[PDB]
């Protein structure tokens, strides 16, 4: 039988993250993906004719046309002979795409892949029912927000992700005040990272050209400057009248992309490129949809166990902040050393472009590891529908 | 470094394929997908607790809710700890899912996976523009058919897959007469198969209940009974008033699903199960979007090479019949022996539910191989956006 | 001061009435209008250049373009110098248009007017909310059935005209049996009148060209052949599950038009044309929206008073059958002699194209009066929003 | 045979005119209508129980519900026994409504009517095709802006009212510079009228109540303070690149209502109320659709002949400024003394809520006549689809 191969990250880049109807609200998911795919390739210094595949996560595919991943790879300038496909694992899509690239490389089926995710929630459409096709006939119908139907509502329970967060908050006893405390801490870490230029290396600018003008978008815009504990404690519950989750202790609706060049190790070295990290393990884990926020627990355990590691071995962790409730409960459950976690801020401040986040956090992890000279890293996140995904990387 | 593993198919099953607004038009893609997932598991006789993952292709995801593959798996009865995700490689999606399943198994990542695809084109929705979200403000807008926008129009050139078929007809000299003759051949072989019970083993019945009456769908309904050369000869071109492509020499818009249980070889034997074929290789290839019908050429060339085989080594072949124009160009380019191709009929008679067709043709191939006691088989198909995928299987 | 003039009907024509999605479902309200306008002019023998105005009732104006009455007159072949406007008094609109034409002639403001009404309920559109113009932003919306929103739901209470009919049933002790008995009688009279050629004189045929083919629509299609007291008594209530109103004891949703030439008496004589009747009086009356079915009471009372008449002086009556419940309550309230009412059947059998019905009953009244050589006629109907209108005509 | 009666205006009121998406954008046309109906009755000091009818113009009736005039009337607090109906003569609706009230009163069918118009263009909906009712089936559709379909595009020619304006400019040689000079002059006269309080008497405040804001709207907000020749001359043409017509020399899309109490003269005196003016005559005229802007020519000539007057007899004139090109063509053709026309500014400055404008200009004329102590007044305006309407009043 063949022998498994080692797989390395050779570059990692992301766009800044746009606010809902903000700076990226006229730049399609596919143009955001093309942008990062191109920049990833440039930064890796790889010969672009040697890219075997592109794998991109994208959750709100409605109306974006055939195979958005292929559209993005073509717009990036890659050759027509470079194949690609679009991954939908909801919030995990962007990391799952990276895991699939690693898997294909490790299994000898390719040598170089560009993998990540992309999402423009601002541009998500509205949907008419199949009933529109066959005819309404008589009586009113419904117009469906696609963000909600395909991206933020649980298809098992018909209620918002928010409510799964509340469920996790009751089950693990995570209080309103614990959530807001975390939220402020994420905002402060983000604000220092942004100010001190910690994200400069990882961000590729996007040129936004409009009828009125052209401008360059290169700074995360979702952070809420000058956030305070009292402002946060003043907010009303978003999803439950008697609830704990608010707009201030939850991530948002956001736009952005991220991509990495993944390569077989001995081929990266023979081509005279510089490996930035090895992909050591990855795993997916499943939980009840009602408690989807806990997905990272089984995923993280499997990934650790597949790497031959203990959690305490890990130097830096990016655990996604879709809701402070789920992020705290996961952290409580596994016993995270929280000073190793989301050291430059997390999604409550930075935003959550769902199909891109999984890859975005991996980008942020690797650059934080390089800046602080750390060796071992963990990226994980919860996934709508009751799943989680995790990946461990080791710096070179 | 780990040793790679062998992957085997342990069951293979499909629904009968529904005509547009036909027998399956009220059964959701997700329910079709659950039916085949459950049936594949039952037929395999595998303990359902041993399923590691479910991978399903699905192209018109718009409005189907979070992660359709995960919904299907939960509906099929699998536990909530079973992970899954949804693949979009357009027409290729369903075979790509099986290829990914086999890769995970080969790589030691999983031991048992259900993979395939599912599509209900009848139930595809209509889409309002992003403008609807931000506001039309003044002036009209458009309401978009999702079938066309995400499934049948080229996102590169903005025209129908029918036009790519016309481009391929010119390039390779495939005339209307040539196209019509293949169409009749296909209708004929499909009718003989139906008549002889050749599809009985592979089809899982779907119960369709409506208040007026409840009925069992178990027979492909797209085939045109009593098709003739004369009748085909009289149709008007569908896409190009001076063209060669018609509704009679192209597949249709259809509903259906297919799935297979795939396992690590030794896990199959340890569970006392009966391997039906080994997956020998698989590959993807890219061609210009304008000539997407030619996708099978580079995919087949790569997959034969990976398998260490020549085209002449293959005993039976399933090459999808999206359009006779591209089916014929492909067979001419590669030198297929046409008596080994689509022996029970192809998509011009059977139908093309896009997300599913790739797994559908593989199911059909395996059963055909079993019926004829053949050893080596190839499944391949073109993909909108200019791709191709192929897989070689070897009977056991 | 000038003195009031006398006004006479010179012609009276209607289309046959179409069922919902029936024979007239692809002929625009405006084309129906033009047909009857043109025909009324031909049958009156008036010089087309002498038409001073066209007044047409039309309730579902949405999407029909500027001033439907004006579009209809232009299509009819009248000169661009002939003015026109569109009236909306809901169910009254068609009779209101005639009353206005008569008032204008009586007041010396014009000599010849064509008036009536037109509706194509089958072609009525659906509406997105103003929120579409501003933008949905986030969250679901509705898509509104214009028939219901602008035609059939009470704008004061938000419930169906249906419910106003249940209200009246109660207020006046009108049982399900009494309603179904009336319904059966209407169906018999109408089938009898159609069989016997009673509508031949008043109906102008419509040429309906479909993509495939052409036919002539000239016979009322809503009547229900072989209606029986038992089938009717078997029906489920349509609007309240403890209710009395059914699809069998109410009119339907329908397509059609009607028009009449009205002239100043002395100018009709000077042109050598034959007055068919004199418009003796007209009136409108108001009642609670909840009891809109009773509108005919004050309208009829006032109209008789303005005509110097008592109910008993009237030889023939057309009292619209929107709902048997209100038609019976009106009849009981006023003491109708039922043998004189709706002698050729009413709307329960014939249909209710709401904009046209007011003119349609008047057309049917005049022709019945001619065939039975009667002298005094009354036409009245109820109007959604709590109104009624009535007109008294005197044959000559 | 009775004798014709005299009709007087007893009150005249309007809302301030809102800009598109401006201060009135959240207030329904019906509410605007109710507001002016109530205020008119209050100003007249009439006993509300003496009101026989309400007749209101309204052009974009789509989705507004049954019989908007009836709704407004009920909303105003009038008794349910008061009938009303809604008029559509496009831009002319509001003045047509007053003419119809006058006609009814002259002809002795009523003694007190409230008449006017109402429009909220900001809240006009979007519409799906009849195809939505029967089903799109396959292929795209359109979503239609009601403002355009029912209110601003020619139903005969399918192009914007602005194009009819270009037709008129070319026909009558009305240059860009002539049009821009008129626009400036109307802006100045409006600014001067606002500065000196000339609108205070005629305007009734509307209370606008939003969660976001609460405030009283009482001042016209479409006029452009500090308009200049140079700014007007720099604007691009709006409807045609070689065109003359711009946003600066055409009226806007606007929201407003206006209404007047009308009464039989002797009943007025008997009631101890003060007649403000006598309605002396009214007429409608027709012209080709393509040249709709010229409609006021035949309407005015008939109105004058019917009143026994020469143009020069008229002391003050309100000729609607839908487009500068049409307004000037009209004045050239009739030889208007411009010093007497639109003395407080016209629609280029004040706006054009289409169903209300015909009433609005009448209210404006009356009050200006009072301020300047003038005796004869003329109100006229052009109408989409190729009509005009005019009215002559005589101050008392």
């Amino acid at each position: 039988m063949g022998a498994m191969k080692n797989c390395v990250i050779v570059s990692a880049v992301r766009t800044a993250i746009g606010s809902f109807n903000g700076s990226l609200a006229s730049t399609s998911a596919i143009d955001l993906g093309a942008t990062v795919i191109k920049a990833a390739i440039e930064r890796a210094k790889i010969d672009s004719q040697h890219v075997d595949e592109v794998i991109m996560g994208n959750v709100l595919q409605a109306g974006l046309g055939q195979n958005p991943a292929r559209q993005a790879l073509l717009k990036s300038g890659l050759a027509e002979t470079v194949c690609g496909f679009t991954v939908n694992k909801v919030c995990g899509s962007g990391l799952k795409s990276v895991a699939l690239a690693a898997q294909a490389i490790q299994a000898g089926q390719a040598q170089s892949i560009v993998a990540g995710g992309m999402e423009n929630m601002s541009l998500a459409p509205y949907l008419l029912d199949a009933k529109a096709r066959s005819g309404y006939r008589l009586g009113d119908g419904q117009v469906y927000d696609v963000i909600l139907r395909d991206g933020l509502m649980c298809a098992t329970h018909g209620y918002h992700m928010g409510i799964t967060a509340e469920n996790v908050a009751k089950e693990y006893g995570i209080t309103r005040e614990m959530q807001d405390e975390l939220a402020l801490h994420s905002q402060r870490k983000a604000a220092a990272a942004i100010e001190s230029g910690a994200f400069t290396a990882e961000i590729v600018p996007v040129n936004v050209v409009t009828r009125k003008k052209t401008f360059v978008f290169s700074q995360d815009e979702f952070p809420k400057a000058n956030s305070t504990a009292e402002a946060l404690g003043a907010l009303r519950p978003a999803f439950d009248k008697a609830g704990t989750v608010t707009a201030g202790n939850a991530s948002g609706i956001n736009d952005g992309a991220a991509a990495l060049v993944i390569m077989e190790e001995s081929a990266a070295l023979a081509a005279g490129l510089t490996p930035l990290a090895r992909i050591k393990s990855y795993a997916s884990g499943g939980v009840p949809p009602a408690l989807m926020g806990m997905g990272p627990v089984p995923a993280t355990q499997k990934a650790l166990q597949l790497a031959g590691l203990q959690l305490a071995d890990i130097d830096l962790i990016e655990a996604n902040e879709a809701f402070a409730a789920q992020f705290l409960a996961v952290g409580k459950n596994l016993g995270f050393d929280s000073e190793k976690v989301n050291v430059n801020g997390g999604a409550i401040a930075l935003g959550h472009p769902i199909g891109a986040s999984g890859a975005r956090i991996l980008v942020t992890l690797l650059h934080a590891m390089q800046a602080r000279d750390k060796t071992l890293g963990l990226a994980t996140l919860c996934i709508g529908g009751g799943q989680g995904i995790a990946m461990v990387i080791e710096r070179l």
